[PDB]
């Protein structure tokens, strides 16, 4: 037994056993090579490369290549890659009836369930989890490994679109092999090829919103991952965090207040009442790591822009959202304390006008971010360790077991 | 941001960003008042009462109880529990769906899936899922997430049974409202009320493996509910973290050792090359915390004897497995290194003898373990903090992005 010094910005619980950090806030779980974040200069990199490269110059497939192998493909790298993703795409008829019979539940229970049941009858899987039943993680079973991580980035966007489409009573649209991955989410969604700069959106927003740091879905990942659980589980796990409020829900309400506040003339009193205590807290404002402007937020308000451009601003969210960023920005309370808009402050706006549910903004995170999750895993299982934390016992003992007549 | 001493046994490995405690051993998430070990000692409690105590006086029903709401029922308390658990046990038509359409697939994946699919028509759930996104967690409240409880602990066993007997091609038997729930489950499984010695060892399994601390299923069930996810998805994540073979399998590969092993006259020889590197090591010999043998195994072992004693031994494998141990108690090596048989050593071989498939041993340790699961969730939320660990990058920043066509 050693002692260890860890630093935290998170609050401290006293415990007879030693102070607790509580959430494990600053925590750390292990190194990584996936990710970076500069929070003082706002900078993002995925495997080295700056996201402002990425979101200029890849596509989802691209970056998703990226993520999950640690650089970029070759030509024939990716096309292989494109055309078993696009393969990858359907669902197992199992896993559309347990979609079918969620229709009229959260899309989240959905996407839970249909991982699981995806898992379920996926051959590789069965493979992969025979394998380390015997603690074999060798050169066959990384490749199992890495089909299943691209299945599972191919599968998600077919398991939301199918739950779309039920839930309205809609006929499903299936998976399009000779369009994008982008795209083909909004064509399985709508069942209408989209428009060039609807597609741009989503794919900028999957490209942006990939990985960054351990949030509670990725260290759920990491947690079923570590007793060397299958990747469709530890996917499924990372989607129950996923669905709590604590961990999104952002840019849904963002939108929601946007349209609440309705004039652009508010923004100067909305700003000025959230540097007060007990003030309504401005969504998608201030960041834990960001001390600057979130570079995924810049690059999104950009597209936003056009996006209005084309198909008009019917529900001035755009211009509400500019009115309160600029505010926010000219403020100093929020400049003093270096709270800038982040990604969520404005991602909700074109999803709000494509016709994208409310209910569906966060599953449309999960097929971001289900790249960086499965990389993540995989990552981890380079050097494995079951996660064995400890909870400080204050119960008594010894108590007396009385007879259930004379209690 | 200060610095906190985390006391550890685990490997620690040095970061940019500080020390990285691997699987996060020993590390304090809570303090708790649900279940407690002393490793050196080989004691249990739960909520203050030795499991022999509990073992000996109670049932899974009463046990449940006391893991869940933190004292013992009154006869009335009890009475409107057993009563509402019975109620509960049924599921919705869409689970049942969810289950059959899983029915060729692992058991485990059918548990998630179904356990998802169950919370995604709850109304209680529904209602609670409300409260919590506008943060409201009150009086009203706390009395849906005992009912949820309830509900999951009640549940699980039919879960189990219906996919056991969808997997086999015979229709559901659904729940007996006139019997126990260990019976019940029997029942459910085999289509037929269960003898009394078959019954007692389900609800003895269930009473001991009721809760162990924080193992990595128990922790998952945090890291989601700390989002403020749902009650069914913590357990959908807890289930998903058991699957993986560095959660449970001991048992099941205990019992396929002694069928292997095939007379118990190899016992001795066995003990002797298990003291050798390396080796091959026993099964369900020594543990991480318990320095004594083990109190749950002591507890079953009895059992068992008592089984085989009215059933017959035809496979040997209490023959067997009381050789080993005679062996291996009587073995200074074992001794000297605190090693000492644990549940796994004893808890298949009863299973094994009543029918349960293999595949369904790790299921039936979920409904168990869920009453601990639920209890831990529950806890937590009493002072809930969203899990917020970190992972530190070590990796290139600023590289080129080069056009597909030159790479
Ligand atoms: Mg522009
Ligand atoms: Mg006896």
């Amino acid at each position: 037994e050693q002692t260890v010094q860890v630093k935290t910005t998170g609050k401290i619980l006293q415990s007879p056993c030693g102070p607790i950090i509580h959430g494990l806030e600053d925590v750390l779980i292990k190194s990584t090579s996936i990710s970076d974040i500069d929070g003082e200069k706002g900078i993002l990199w995925y495997r080295g490369y700056r996201i402002e490269e990425l979101a200029r110059l890849s596509t989802y497939e691209e970056v998703s290549y990226l993520i999950l192998y640690g650089r970029l493909p070759t030509k024939r790298e990716l096309e292989d890659y494109i055309n078993r993703m696009k393969k990858y795409r359907e669902l197992h008829p199992a896993t559309v009836e347990v979609i079918r019979n969620l229709a009229k539940a959260h899309p989240m229970f959905a996407l839970e369930a249909a991982v699981a049941a995806e898992g379920a009858y996926d051959e590789d899987n069965q493979k992969l989890i025979e394998a380390l039943s015997v603690g074999r993680y060798k050169a066959e079973e990384k490749e199992l490994a890495y089909r299943i991580a691209e299945k599972l980035v191919a599968k998600m966007p077919t398991i939301v679109a199918y739950h779309y489409r039920f839930s309205r009573g809609l006929e499903v649209v299936r998976p399009r092999d000779d369009l994008g991955h982008a795209a083909n989410f909004l064509y399985m969604m709508f069942g209408r090829e989209p428009d060039p700069l609807a597609s741009r959106g989503i794919d900028l927003y999957l490209i942006l919103h990939a990985d960054h740091e351990v949030p509670a879905s990725t260290f759920a990942a990491h947690v079923v991952a570590s007793t060397l659980s299958d990747l469709y589980s530890s996917v499924a796990a990372a989607i129950a965090a996923l669905k709590g409020p604590l961990h999104g829900g952002a840019n849904e309400m963002a939108v929601r207040n946007y349209l609440e506040i309705g004039t652009p003339a508010k923004a100067k009193e909305i700003v000025e009442a959230a540097t007060k205590p007990g003030g309504p807290k401005l969504m998608g404002v201030g960041h834990r790591v960001y001390k600057a402007y979130d570079p995924r937020a810049k690059i999104f308000k950009e597209f936003s822009r056009d996006y209005v451009a084309k198909f008009g601003d019917p529900q001035n969210l755009f211009a509400i959202a500019s009115a309160i960023e600029q505010e926010v920005l000219s403020h100093p309370y929020f400049q003093q304390r270096k709270l800038y808009p982040n990604v969520d402050f404005w991602s909700g706006i074109a999803f709000y006008y494509m016709g994208i549910p409310y209910e569906y903004f966060t599953p449309i995170f999960a097929m971001s971010r289900v790249v960086g999750w499965v990389a993540h895993v995989l990552e981890y299982w380079e050097n494995n360790r079951i996660f064995r934390p400890r909870a400080c016992y204050i119960g008594p003992h010894d108590l007396q077991y009385i007879p259930l007549e004379q209690r």
